DNA sequence: ACAGGTAAGCAGTCCGCG
DNA sequence: GCGGACTGCTTACC
């Protein structure tokens, strides 16, 4: 099999590297790596390497890696740019893997694991490792086995063996619910003392020495306290056998409220779960906990356990063990899903860059970049210094604050992407600049063509249209697998819809779920053999239709979110390529593509209804229009029809037959217009928009900017089995919002979409009423806990000091003392709560990490002295209001002036 | 340091206001 | 005694 690299590492003037062999095997070797840079010399001078202007360059080999970076510290010393990949880890990989890389992911060693420690002190720091580590699981992919490390014998109390008879027990009957399909894959070892337990610990790391290494937080308490503690029982020297070539970086950055540690281990790649659904999950959650995210992701609950966490190893070590078994399986479960250590390998390798690099799109691209450039002798330009300046983005358009009833909306396929492959946008395609009319003359089609020769933006750029440019180049190729698992991702939420459908035909059968892919669309046969199933059968195929799509979702929005990053990183002054020409003719072109289409998509529909200039487009944002499907509709009257289906069925013809060849025409123009290379401008209809047929709903309503609300049909030629509502920067998207509020709120937006005002109304009633007894985790508020400190002064609020870091602060003050309450970890999400007139805190509110319960010790006043009119008022009516206005509606009953009846 | 800009709403502070 | 203008902060939308 062909060769591939687990892990690679520069130390000194050798490279130490991990990887497996043309026979599958593990193997090390350190390497005097022998790197190699560039200079320009004269043109006379013939050699074969030439700079990405075409510039000769002649090449230097040095002895060590050493020579390589003393070279170009001379060369800027002298002045003169020193060409070349600087980092040599990429420059190895690149020489080392001259080829495209497979590989098997079976030979790879995950390592998964978690930590517990019993203390009675507080929140235990990895700096100090204080306390004994009392219990380690430690998933191994390639053994497919859970390894259980199980102290029996600490200052903190002695416990009998774990037992995996009652591990396996229903909790409803006395034991912990361990999962039968792991059961049979858990390694118990019981351990006398500590010492043991970790000088055992060290061995096994030893014999499966992880090459991706992961967990949930891991690398904030786990991996820095199992070294700390090492390191302080048996010396610095052991604690660096986690290391591979037993070489660690201790980043000891700390903070005004005591030490934090990050620990560096050279030869794994450390990937903390937590960092890798931050990055590829797209969500903003209100907390952070396994628990927390665990019931998102997997519908589990709490794991649930009596008394604090710090005495739950002495008066429940049975249960003590298997919560730290479960957690470990809880990530596992969440990567099923999600499959981020399964994307983290394939853009690590397409881009030979180490596995960890991933959360670093400059890092990504850099090597992307430079190896697409090794490949035909070019070399790279030095990475340079620049300030950071602002540049302009995107244009957003003001939306008259209104109602809508029918709505239509219309999207650009990889915009940003596709402008660069339009434009043929990238460092050496520079073919010089045009003088600029204000961006309105190009938008309305009067400002002189800019170029007869080059591409063009309206930023006054122009680029060669003959040559290729490794952006275009490269960008196209992510954008390609970007388009790929997209259409795996819609057809299995395309399929997902049939099964839905097909639930209200479940036959009373005893059958099992088809065996089909559901990236691809069902095929009539399957769909024939789907509506005779059982409901127990369809579940099951739902289930696996949205795992599917789940799994096609995380492949598409990452890739994109890779190519879009390209774009921006034009803009970042560290990449390599850093130039705001580029950058600036991205989003410019993009300013003028959105409006460009603005003017079209209002000419054409007011020819096609006879009508004289009026407005049909009412929001666009970026590379996005919303138009006004009412008159459209009107033309043939609501009267008629006979259901929603029928009009939505109607209007999506309308899309696809009349205005896209329309818009298609008007972006062709405008690719004329521009001169550019590839027209690529591809606008598709998303979403189709109103309320049932004959309701009291009023379809869809705009607040301003980033504040919409629309009753969805079908989106993107998915039609729902429900119509679905898109809400977007309502308060009900944002994590801030308490849930309970975020659900009542979408209520009544989904009360004024499809049903009227009454409904409304009724619910907005309902809801006051009730709202005193819903339970306080779900009415408070979230937010981030930033610069504390700033703002401390003494423990009592200081200058313009923030709502939330107000209610830290009261907190802190009312937790004084007993070090054992949990303190607000800077940087960390909270719970906020408004506080009643007179109240013991003596303030007007208080917070506390989220997640978590408050502890008892403030817990009763916190619920006591709880402001839940202040609470209503500001998380609930206040955004109501803003609802409601807009769309020309009340909540609440108004003053008939009849009433004297 | 190690993708980008655009933009909303909530509070705090300071000022004008018979 | 509070609303408006401005700014800090937070979290959305692309
Ligand atoms: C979501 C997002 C968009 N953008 C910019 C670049 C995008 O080309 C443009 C429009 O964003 P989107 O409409 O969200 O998506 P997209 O055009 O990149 O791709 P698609 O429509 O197929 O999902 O806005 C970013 O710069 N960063 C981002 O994270
Ligand atoms: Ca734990
Ligand atoms: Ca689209
Ligand atoms: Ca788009
Ligand atoms: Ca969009
Ligand atoms: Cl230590």
């Amino acid at each position: 099999m062909k060769e591939f690299y687990l892990t690679v590492e520069q130390i000194g003037d050798s490279i130490f590297e991990r990887y497996i062999d043309s026979n599958g095997r593990e193997r090390t070797r350190e390497v005097e790596y022998k790197p190699s840079l560039f200079a320009h010399c004269p043109e006379s001078q013939a050699t074969k390497y030439f700079d990405i202007y075409g510039k000769p360059c002649t090449r230097k080999l040095f002895a060590n890696m050493r020579d390589a970076s003393q070279w170009i510290k001379r060369m800027e010393d002298i002045g003169l740019e020193a060409l070349g990949m600087d980092d040599f880890k990429l420059a190895y990989l690149s020489d080392t893997y001259n080829y495209e890389i497979k590989y098997d992911h079976t030979k790879i060693r995950v390592a998964n694991f978690d930590i517990e420690v019993t203390s009675p002190d507080g929140f235990p720091e990895p700096s100090q490792a204080k306390h004994p580590i009392d219990a380690i699981t430690h998933y191994d992919s390639i053994d497919d086995r859970f390894y259980v490390f199980d102290l029996l014998n600490s200052p903190y109390g002695n416990v009998e063996e774990w037992s995996i008879e009652i591990a396996a027990k229903l909790q409803e009957q006395g034991g912990d619910e361990v999962p039968s399909e792991i059961i049979d894959k858990i390694i118990y070892m019981p351990f006398d003392n500590e010492k043991e337990l970790l000088m055992e610990y060290l061995n096994f790391w030893q014999q499966k020495t992880p090459v991706i290494l992961t967990g949930w937080n891991v690398e904030s308490f786990d991996i820095p306290y199992v070294y700390n503690r090492i390191k302080n029982i048996f010396g610095e020297s052991t604690a660096k056998r986690l290391s591979p070539h037993r070489k660690t970086r201790v980043k000891v950055i700390e903070n005004m409220y005591g030490s934090r540690e990050i620990i560096t281990l050279f030869g794994i790649s450390v990937l903390d779960y937590i960092d890798l659904y931050k990055k590829f999950s797209f969500t903003n959650q209100p907390s952070y906990s396994l628990d927390y995210i665990s019931e998102f992701e997997l519908n589990v609950g709490k794991l649930k356990y009596d008394g604090p966490i710090s005495k739950l190893r002495e008066s429940n070590h049975q249960r003590y063990i298997s919560y730290n078994i479960i957690d470990v399986y809880r990530v596992l479960q969440i990567d099923a899903k999600r499959q981020f250590i399964n994307l983290s390998l394939d853009m690590g390798y397409y881009a030979k860059i180490q596995i960890q690099s991933v959360f670093s799109p400059i890092k990504t691209w850099d090597a992307i970049i430079f190896n697409s450039l090794k490949e035909q002798n070019k070399v790279i330009p030095q990475g340079r210094s620049h300030p950071v300046q602002p540049y302009p983005g995107a244009f957003v358009k003001e939306p008259i604050p209104n109602r809508y009833k029918y709505v239509m909306s219309f999207d650009l396929t990889s915009l940003y992407p596709s402008i660069i492959r339009q434009v043929n946008i990238s460092p050496e395609t520079i073919a010089g600049t045009f003088k600029v009319a204000p961006l309105h003359d190009y938008i309305n089609a009067v400002a002189e063509r800019p170029s007869d020769v080059y591409s063009c933006s309206p930023n006054g750029m122009m680029y060669y249209k003959d040559r290729d440019g490794v952006v275009p180049t490269e960008i196209t190729k992510v954008f390609n697998q970007r388009k790929e698992h997209k259409g795996y991702m819609l057809a299995a939420q395309r399929n997902g819809e049939i099964i839905k459908e097909a639930l209200h035909n479940p036959n009373l059968s005893v059958d099992e779920p088809l065996d089909v892919d559901y990236r691809f669309d069902f095929s009539d046969e399957i769909k024939e053999k789907i509506k005779k199933l059982s409901a127990k059968s369809l579940n099951e195929m739902l289930f696996r239709a949205q795992r599917t799509e789940v799994a096609g979702m995380t492949a598409q929005i990452n890739r994109k979110a890779l190519i879009n990053g390209l774009a921006g990183a034009l803009g970042n002054v560290w990449f390599r390529y850093y130039d705001l020409r580029n950058a600036t003719a991205i989003t410019t072109f993009g300013q003028m593509a959105l409006q460009w289409i603005e003017r079209k998509v209002n000419e054409y529909l007011n020819e096609v209804c006879g009508t004289e200039g009026e407005a049909f487009v009412l929001y666009g944002d970026t590379d996005s229009i919303y138009v006004s499907a009412d008159k459209i509709i009107d033309k043939v009257g609501e009267s008629k029809f006979r259901d929603t289906n029928h009009w939505v069925d109607f209007l999506d013809k309308f899309a696809r037959e009349r205005m896209e060849p329309a818009i298609d025409r008007g972006f062709r123009e405008m690719c004329e217009y521009m001169n550019n290379k590839q027209h690529l401008m591809f606008m598709d209809r998303e979403a189709i928009a109103g309320p049932p047929l004959g309701s009291k709903g009023i379809g869809g309503f705009w607040t301003g900017k980033k504040r919409y609300a629309l009753n969805v049909w079908d989106m993107e030629g998915t039609r729902y089995a429900e119509p679905k509502l898109k809400i977007m920067g309502l308060e009900t998207q944002k994590s801030s919002t308490p849930k309970a509020v975020q659900k009542a709120l979408k209520e009544c937006i989904r009360r004024m979409l499809q049903e009227g005002e009454e409904s409304l109304q009724e619910y907005f009633k309902e809801f006051e009423k009730e709202f005193r007894q819903l339970n306080y985790i779900s009415i408070a508020s979230v937010s981030s806990a930033n610069n504390i400190a700033k703002y401390d002064v003494g423990g009592f609020p200081g200058p313009k000091c923030p709502f939330h870091i107000r209610g830290i602060l009261t907190y802190n003050r009312a937790i004084k003392g007993n070090i054992d309450a949990p303190q607000v970890v800077e940087g960390e999400k909270v719970y906020v709560l408004p506080l009643r007139e007179g109240n013991p805190f003596g303030d007007k509110c208080i917070a506390w990490p989220s997640g978590t319960e408050i502890t008892d010790l403030i817990k009763d006043d916190v619920l006591h002295w709880m402001d839940y009119t202040v609470l209503l008022e500001k998380t609930f009516i206040k955004p109501l209001e803003g609802f409601t206005s807009a769309a020309k509606l009340d909540y609440e009953k108004k003053a008939s002036l009849f009433d004297m009846f």
